[PDB]
Order: structure tokens, then C-alpha cells, then sequence
């Protein structure tokens, strides 16, 4: 049924988090899910919630499985020249889910672990899923309709397809994206026709896209996924959005190289123009904490317009409280945060740090258990909660909470 | 008014003392010395003024007093005092100098500053000097021994303490400074021994606060001859069990002074387990806790204290714990009420300045540190801080009216004396 594949989707996500190199950056996962949910917002026959994961892998690839869980390799940011092309890849994956392509592929079939090991191998940088040409024809047709309803450029799908074919037509070994997603000339030709058949729409990539590209290529450096100064030199001559993102990108690398004084005055003009922008506020806290100016980072975030609504600002201020020697205030935010974002391991780890500083050990063990549960290590999480349940009085409310959560984790184990 | 003049003349000298002499401003020690002193004053005859008792970080033994019931005791008194009744006899002796107005009556025969310069030279480790007539010293011993007795102390402690001063006046090349302000001829002694012999025999035990005060004074405020010796600590390890808890307390202090915090925490544990509610070990229990950045643990323990509403030592200890814990507002809630209930306590104002600074309430920070400067006799500097405070608030506001009013008060204190 649908309840099992949502539950089986959680299982694959948990072991993905436990061993694949997922990017857990607040701004990046917030952007990619915001953009992804915007596309789900205009998709048909959606029977599941949707979540979008970002993987630090310089090999371009994209795939999805049960429970509406979409996996995107970080290399997609360097291949996507505009926001509509990146969305073109997501709408393709989203359609793979609503059509239940992999689901029916696994209805004709130790079987869950066999696919879990395959999904894990596709995600890690170092037996692979492939879709039939019929599935891929449907995924482009329905995908381009989701993409037009979402207010992007329908022509971005064929230009992207032609971009990758023009680069991989001759290669002995094409990129992994074309093994999971076979792109013959026939599929490209049909993609270009349906794009030609609808209306022309020239859309500007959102500001958030260009800075997501800069941060992805900037902070999550690795291998071919460096942001060469070639792209930053080019963005310095581009449109008003690409020049700001260019200077944000080098303020980012200045902070990466501990050039904190250089980073502040480099980020200087952008923060003055948009003092309530999360990307600029996030980077400003990194620079302030790197120079042991925790108070200055706290006061800026406390005056932030949407601190009370934006999860990126809450995490930044909670961490600044910690570095500022105010664990209690950090815990007050993180206790609210971890219940508003139960699956966010950043919240759970920071709460564990706050509870350690406060010497509330059973609450620290409880927070540490969530990080282990989300990473698929259920036995270890059960172990921590058993310790937490042993440090509270028998018959106490807290003991009933820990014992009840152990039951949930234990029951989650017996399903697999 | 003579009593009015004497009380503000005393306040002027007390403010000069705070600003230049090395006073011990520790809550536990000042509360003990004044609790012991007030217990003597409450049994003294013809007390016409309040009394305050001050402690100097000075290894030279001396004691003296002046107008307004202000008596000054050097920390060396804990080195010479074998029992609480001996220390009480010195304070009873000095209390009687005030009630008899000896220093006041001696001065009826530039002059306000001439006496103040003498007072600080005797208190400072950098030593004119006042002296009383041996008639005056007889009245102080005669009246002091009766205050000593009505207060429940050993009257034989006074001659016993006088004789220990004489055995160092010839078995040592240095006459202890106390014997020069308070001269001790054998007649003075034989008169004292006779009176004590004619009162009731009384064997009294030193309070447990005395040994802890003696340990903290010599251990934490060690200076020169004022040491907490291993010979005395091991001697206290054999005496009554009060001295053993005090001896354990002293090594916990020195283990903390040398930043051996876990060694100190583990030494202090058995005394805290027996007496979980007394301020002495509670005070250091937080001190070691914050030495390891465990401020929450110090806070939780002090919120569970019985007498937090009544004991200033507990109130400051928790306010300081809130500050190190990163909750300055909870510290300010305590300190705003604390400073109002103890306006002459500079520890309270300094902590309020810290709390208001951490809250970025700059005008209130300046006003809090203004009180510290006013208590230290730095009235020009206090006025400067309140001038800055008044310049950061709108005119016509009450903050401005209140800051400017406080400046007016400090100016009156200023013009009363040159
Ligand atoms: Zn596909
Ligand atoms: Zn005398």
C-alpha cells in the first residue's frame, strides 16, 4: 500500500543519512526543498509528501524512490546554467514518483536490502538503477508540464538535455546521469518538440538560485565541484543578481581560508543593501564567530526581521548563543526547533551540545539518540534512551517519555 | 550636631579607607565579623551610633576605631587569635573606645585630613600614628571585659590575649603595631588578669564560623605572615571536629587557589554532604563549579537553598552564577533588589554593573559603577559617570532627573569636606 512505501522510504532515507555524504547545510536544504515543493505544488496525482536531498558528489546524477524522496547530486549546480534547468531535472524525478515507475519495476520482482544497497551505491561517490525509454518519455512529458505550471522556462528541459548529450555523445563512458536516465536522440527530439509547442517564457533565475550555486560550489568544495574563479569572474560581468552572488562567493572563500577581516569587508556592501537576507546573515555569523565576536553575532541575529519564522536564522542564533556561553538561551530555541523540525539532525546535535553545557545529561542523551535514529542506527539510539530512562525516577513523566520513544524505535526495527 | 558630624566624619574616613586601603570585601568574612561585632555592640552601654567592622589585608596586628562606630581590624588578628573569645576581646576593647568617645575627646585639644592620613598609614601595609592614654586603655579593658562577658565569651581570653602580645614584645625585636596604638605595660595586664579572675569561670567554645573565618582569611587572603600553615592545618586535624571541618575547608581552598579544582571539589564534598545548607561551603561549591564552567550546577544548588531570601552571601553567589551562566537578566533581577537593600555594599553594585553591561543598558551600567566609585571616595569620578549616564537619556525623563539628582547628592558630600 501507500503506508508501506512511505515507511520504506523512511528506511532508505535513514541508511542514506548514515553512510552517504549528505549536505546538511540549512540554507541549501531549505532552498532545494523550497524549489522542489514549488514544483510538487503544480504536480498531479501526488499521493505522498516530498523531500529533496543534496549529496556532495561531483558526478552528476539524480534519482528518486518510495515516499517521494528525491536525491540530487551537488554536481547538478555546476551543470545548471539557470534555475529552470535545475528545476527541469527535479520535475523529471518528481514525475518518476507520481507515475510510480520504480514502484512497478519492483512489483514484478532480502529484496529491500538489495535495492537499499543499490541506492546507497548510486549516492556515494565510490548494479545500478536504470529506467526504460517508456518511463523516460513519460517523465519528460509530464515533467515539462509541471515545470510550466510552476512559472519557469519550458525550453530549459531540452537545452539541458542537449547540453548533456552534446558533451557525452562521444564518450566511451558517459556521466552516470545518462545511465540512470538514457538520452537517445529520439527522446531529445520529442523533448524539444513539446517545448516548442507551448508558449515562450523568459524567466530570470531567482536571486536564491545564484547564491545557492555559489555556496554549493564554495563551501562544499570537493574534486571537480570547486567553484573556479572562472565562474566568479564571469558572474562579475553578468546580471545584477549574478554579480552580488559572485561577491558573496568570494566572501565565502575568504571566510573558508580564515581571512575573516577580508570576508567582512567583502560581504560589507551586500549586507547593507539587504540586511534581512538569510544568506548574508548566515555568512555574517560565520565571520563573527571565527573572530571570537559571539556577542556581535547574537545582537545582529536578535534584530533579524524573520528570526521568529526562518529556521536558518534560529539555528544560527542558537549556535551563536552556544559560542557566546549562553547555553540556556540556545536550549530555549533548540527545544522549540527540534519539535518543529523533527527530522533535522542539525537541530538535534545543537540541542545535545546545549544540554551538555547545561549538564542535563538525560536530556543530552535523548537529543543524541535522535541523531543516531535519523542516521539508521536504531540500536544505538535505543541504547542512549535506555541510559536516559535510567537517570529519571521510576514512574516519572520523563521515564514514560523515554520508554515510549524506545517503543517507537523498537517497533520501527521489527518492520524491517 | 556632634553625633551628626561624627557620623559623616566617619563616613568620609570610611570612604577614604575603601579607596586606598586593601580591605577584604568578601561576603562571608564581612558578614561574620559584623555579626560578631554587632553581638558585642548589642551588649554595650551607651551606644549612640551604628557600628561597622572592617577587615584589612595586613599581616601586622593592629586594631583601631574612629567616629561613627567604625572599627578597623587587620587580618593578622586571625593569626594571633587562638579562640573566638580572644578576637572578641579585641573588638570589645575597640568598641569601648568608641562608646567612651576616647578618640573624639582626645581631638578637642587641615586637621580633618591630618587624622585621615594617620588612619590609612596604620591600616596600609605601608606605615604618624594615634595613641591612647594608659588611663584610656584601662577604661577600654574595664568596659570591654564586661561587654565580653554579657556576650557569652570567656573573660579570661582578654588577659590571655594580652599576655601573648607581651611574649612577642621582648621575644621579638619588632614591637607589634597594636602595642603602639594600645600600649601594654604590666600594670595594664595585671589589672586585666585581676578583673577576669573576679568574674565567673566560663569555658566557652569557639563557634564553627570562627574557624572557617580563620581558615578563609589566612588561606584565601594570604599575605606575608598571614599564611594558612600546614602545621596549623595538621594541628586542626587533631583538635575538635569543628577544627577538622575547618581544616578540610582550608585545603579545599588552597586546592582551588592552585586551580586543582577536581582535587578541591572532592575534598569539599563530605562537609557539604553533612551541612548542605550553610553558606560557607555553598560559597566555594559555586567557586569550584564556575572554575570549570559548570554554572548551571552552581545555579541549581543555590535555588534549592533554604535561606536565599535572607542571606546576602547566597544572593550574591547566585547573581554571580547567573552572570557566568549567560543569564544577566536573572542576575539583574536579584541585584536591583540587592543593591537597594544594601546600598553600601560595593560587591552588589559591581555585579549590577556587570549585569547591566551584559544587557547593553549603558546608562544603568554607568550609574551602577558610579556607586562603586562613590563608596570609594572617588566622588568626582562618580559624578563623571552619572554625567555620561544623564547624557544618554532624554531630558525631562526620570532617569535624567534621577541621575542628575544623584549628582546633586554627591556634590553635597563633596562640599561638606573642602
Ligand atoms: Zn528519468
Ligand atoms: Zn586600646
Amino acid at each position: 500500500s501507500i503506508g508501506q512505501e512511505m515507511q520504506m522510504g523512511d528506511y532508505y532515507v535513514r541508511q542514506l543519512r548514515g553512510s552517504a555524504p549528505l549536505i546538511n547545510d540549512p540554507l541549501l536544504t531549505q532552498y532545494i526543498n523550497s524549489l522542489g515543493m514549488r514544483l510538487v505544488s503544480h504536480a498531479n496525482s501526488v499521493k505522498t509528501p516530498f523531500h529533496f536531498f543534496l549529496i556532495n558528489n561531483d558526478e552528476i546524477n539524480a534519482f528518486a524512490f518510495f515516499g517521494g524522496n528525491v536525491v540530487l547530486h551537488s554536481a547538478l549546480f555546476r551543470y545548471s546554467d539557470n534555475e529552470s534547468q535545475l528545476a527541469s531535472v527535479m520535475a523529471h524525478e518528481i514525475s518518476h514518483v507520481t507515475q510510480r515507475h520504480l514502484a512497478r519495476a519492483m512489483e514484478d520482482q532480502t529484496w529491500v536490502g538489495a535495492l537499499g544497497s543499490i541506492l546507497l551505491a548510486m549516492a556515494s561517490p565510490q548494479g545500478m538503477i536504470s529506467f526504460t525509454q517508456q518511463n523516460e518519455q513519460e517523465a519528460d512529458r509530464i515533467g515539462i508540464q509541471v515545470l510550466q505550471r510552476s512559472g519557469f522556462d519550458p525550453q530549459a528541459m531540452p537545452t539541458f538535455l542537449e547540453k548533456l548529450l552534446d558533451q557525452a555523445r562521444y564518450s566511451s563512458r558517459p556521466p552516470e546521469i545518462l545511465l540512470t536516465h538514457p538520452l537517445p536522440e529520439s527522446r531529445l527530439a520529442d523533448a524539444r518538440n513539446r517545448a516548442n509547442q507551448m508558449r515562450p517564457m523568459v524567466v530570470q533565475s531567482s536571486e536564491d538560485f545564484y547564491l545557492a550555486k555559489a555556496r554549493t560550489l564554495g563551501m562544499y568544495n570537493s574534486g571537480r565541484n570547486q567553484l573556479t574563479s572562472d565562474l566568479l569572474d564571469e558572474w562579475a560581468k553578468g546580471n545584477v543578481r549574478q554579480q552580488r552572488a559572485a561577491q558573496y562567493g568570494r566572501a565565502l572563500q575568504a571566510m573558508e581560508a580564515n581571512k575573516y577581516d577580508e570576508a567582512r569587508k567583502t560581504l560589507q556592501p551586500l549586507l547593507a543593501a539587504e540586511p534581512g537576507n538569510a544568506w548574508y546573515l548566515d555568512l555574517a555569523t560565520d565571520i563573527d564567530l571565527g573572530q571570537n565576536k559571539a556577542n556581535e553575532a547574537i545582537n545582529r541575529l536578535k534584530n533579524a526581521r524573520d528570526l521568529r519564522t526562518n529556521p536558518v536564522l534560529q539555528l544560527n542564533l542558537a549556535n551563536a548563543y552556544l559560542q557566546g556561553g549562553q547555553p540556556q538561551e540556545a536550549a530555549n530555541i533548540l527545544n522549540r526547533y527540534t519539535f518543529n523540525n523533527k527530522d533535522d539532525s542539525n537541530g538535534w546535535d545543537l540541542l545535545a551540545q546545549a544540554e551538555a553545557a547545561l549538564n542535563n545529561r538525560d536530556q543530552e542523551l535523548a537529543a543524541r539518540a535522535e541523531g543516531y535514529a535519523l542516521a539508521g542506527r536504531l540500536d544505538q539510539a535505543i541504547s542512549l534512551l535506555s541510559s536516559a530512562s535510567s537517570q529519571v525516577k521510576l514512574g516519572s513523566l520523563q521515564q514514560a517519555r523515554y520508554d515510549a520513544r524506545i517503543d517507537q524505535l523498537r517497533q520501527l526495527q521489527e518492520r524491517f
